[PDB]
């Protein structure tokens, strides 16, 4: 069962729409789940996504005006606990109460967040971490040379393969990753 992990689009603000070369691999009736790290910044996009799959999970990010979007979802997909948070939040450490509701977010197998726009994926101590980067390769306060990416995930048994699509000029190069959990 296959999962589209993406987000940080910023449409239409930090680009006019999805990179053509991308929407060309996003076909409806292929993706079971979508986990979106927020920042579509519009309805247009929510519906585009709702087409590729029915199971859409999106979370409220920085300045996301929709309030029916939870600040943090924890979704089970197969036997995988998958945390999902926009990733701007940054929780004041010294607020211990705030901290304790985070041992929920850390107690997951896949951690997804975004907002940084810099892609990122890896294993660490029998947990997988993922920032799907920006699907529209949008800019933030820092730099501007930022590779558009998104991640698909094949979840089966206790194995997850994570495909990282990133648009690097002309090509679209796919980094494949085998997360297995003991
Ligand atoms: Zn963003
Ligand atoms: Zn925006
Ligand atoms: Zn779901
Ligand atoms: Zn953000």
């Amino acid at each position: 069962m296959l999962v589209l992990v993406l987000g940080d689009l910023h449409i239409p603000h930090r680009c006019n729409s999805l990179p053509a070369k991308f929407k060309k691999l996003l076909v409806p009736g292929k993706i079971q789940h979508i986990l979106c790290t927020g920042n579509l910044c519009t309805k247009e996009s929510y519906d585009y996504l709702k087409t590729l799959a029915g199971d859409v999970h999106i979370v409220r990010g920085d300045f996301d005006e929709n309030l029916n979007y939870p600040e943090q979802k924890v979704v089970t997909v197969g036997q995988f606990k998958i945390g999902l948070i926009h990733g701007h939040q940054v929780i004041p450490w010294g607020d211990m109460a705030s901290l304790a509701l985070l041992q929920r977010q850390f107690d997951v197998d896949i951690l997804i967040s975004g907002h940084t726009h810099k892609f990122e994926a890896f294993e660490h101590e029998n947990k997988f971490y993922i920032n799907p980067g920006s699907a529209t390769g949008a800019y933030n306060a820092l730099e501007t040379n930022i590779i558009p990416s998104f991640v698909l995930m094949d979840i089966q048994a206790s194995t997850v393969v994570t495909y990282v699509y990133q648009l690097i000029g002309d090509d679209v190069k796919v980094e494949r990753i085998e997360y297995k959990k003991s």
